[PDB]
């Protein structure tokens, strides 16, 4: 109702279209002395107008931040299971291809001591999954008791009682030490990335769980049907505006931003470490490799021992492409906390525009990111000393994994 007409028609039918009744509309425009929320001026709402948009603009805000939410939830998840399921693609490859090689390249040095082996894969899945045991020990023990048996089943002519350290003349080759290195880098870097994305998962997952403030509430309304209730249905919001309004109403989720690029910056970082810098594959498919050259080592070096007194990295691999599609979705939602209300502006709610008071231009400056960042904010009046719970446990686990990522890749 503005260019010289006062008739609440559009008003009306925009208020009915959206379920409410059309009784409640105004024949014309009216005194504004009931608004709680919009400028008081002549309007077309009433109070019951006015409480019912103001549930909508709500709702509408939590129905976007939600989808967005569950935008990226489903991208980390999706990315969760492929690297999950990959890792333990890897291991569970390499062992069939060693229990399906290894009987025809060593015979009955594998066959009577294939348990060793599937053991060691055991222990290696267990590593992977997060249980407490490190490799080096593991690995130690391993080898220890494979000479052992090894060396038993090359002699039976000698029946061999009880302490043999002749080993470090290697009798295994290289092999040992270049397992113990790679797989001790590889599957804690695996771990701590799948962590890392779990951690983001869940996050994200609580946050979005975080409700609306009764200030955001009305300075939403104000953002978009205040237009309408002032005579200007057509009117769309300024988009410094818009976006003024929603950092004021997603600043504790803003919070989130450091931390979260804290997080990601090492998961990042930490997929180098899923390869050597040799040009070789991955360990965490191709245990078996470096099994194999051991053996063959030890059989090459039997008399030496006696005495009484590994293939390229390929160009492009699954992994390699998993991480390649991994960092640019990363890289890509870095931003997030903060491109929230710009996104939202520019997709649904957001050239003369309205300010909130009127159609024209929006003077003010749009605010930085952040709770505190929010205390001059003119849209949304913030506390700034109330910052929210959930956020900040958040932050805390994204601070824990982070810090556990950084130690990954120290080692
Ligand atoms: C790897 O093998 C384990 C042991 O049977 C199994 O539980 C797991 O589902 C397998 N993972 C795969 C096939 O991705
Ligand atoms: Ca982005
Ligand atoms: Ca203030």
């Amino acid at each position: 109702p503005a260019s010289k007409s006062r008739s609440c028609g559009e008003v009306r039918q925009i208020y009915g279209a959206k379920g409410f009744s059309l009784s409640d509309v105004p024949q014309a425009e009216i005194s504004g002395e009931h608004l709680r929320i919009c400028p008081q001026g002549y309007t077309c709402c009433t109070s019951e107008m006015e409480e019912n948009l103001a549930n909508r603009s709500h709702a509408e805000l939590e129905t976007a931040l939600r989808d967005s939410s569950r935008v990226l939830q489903a991208m980390l998840a999706t990315q969760l299971r492929s690297f999950d399921d990959h890792f333990q693609h890897l291991l569970n490859d390499s062992e069939r291809t060693l229990q399906a090689t290894f009987p025809g390249a060593f015979g009955e040095l594998y066959t009577q001591n294939a348990r060793a082996f599937r053991d060691l894969y055991s222990e290696l899945r267990l590593y992977y999954r997060g249980a407490n045991l490190h490799l080096e020990e593991t690995l130690a023990e391993f080898w220890a008791r494979l000479l052992e048996r090894l060396f038993k089943q090359l002699h039976p002519q000698l029946l061999l009682p009880d302490g043999k350290q002749a080993e470090a003349l290697r009798p295994f080759g290289e092999a040992p030490r270049e397992l113990r290195l790679r797989a001790t880098r590889a599957f804690v870097a695996a771990r701590s990335f799948v962590q890392g994305l779990g951690v983001a998962s869940d996050v994200v997952r609580k946050v979005a769980q975080v409700p609306l403030g009764p200030e955001c509430s009305r300075a939403v309304m104000k953002l978009v049907y205040c237009a309408h209730c002032l005579g200007v249905p057509g009117a769309r919001p300024c988009p410094d505006y818009c976006r003024n309004v929603l950092k004021g109403c997603l600043a504790n989720q803003a919070d989130l931003d450091a931390e979260w690029r804290n997080l990601l910056d090492s998961m990042v970082l930490i997929t180098d470490k899923f390869w050597g810098t040799s040009g070789v594959e991955s360990v965490i498919g191709s245990v078996h490799t470096w099994l194999a050259e051991a053996i063959n080592a030890l059989q090459d070096n039997r008399d030496t021992l006696t005495a009484k007194v590994p293939r390229e990295r390929p160009p492009s691999g699954t992994l390699e492409k998993l991480v390649s599609e991994a960092k640019a979705q990363l890289r890509d939602v870095q931003d997030f906390w903060i491109s929230l209300p710009g996104t939202l502006c520019s997709e649904k709610m957001a050239d003369r525009c309205w300010n909130g008071m009127a159609r024209g231009r929006y003077l003010p400056e749009v605010m930085g990111d952040g709770l505190a960042n929010q205390i001059n904010n003119p849209e949304v009046e913030v506390d700034i000393t109330k910052p929210d719970m959930t956020i900040r446990q958040q932050i805390m686990q994204l601070k824990i994994m982070t810090n556990r990522l950084r130690s990954a890749y120290n080692g």
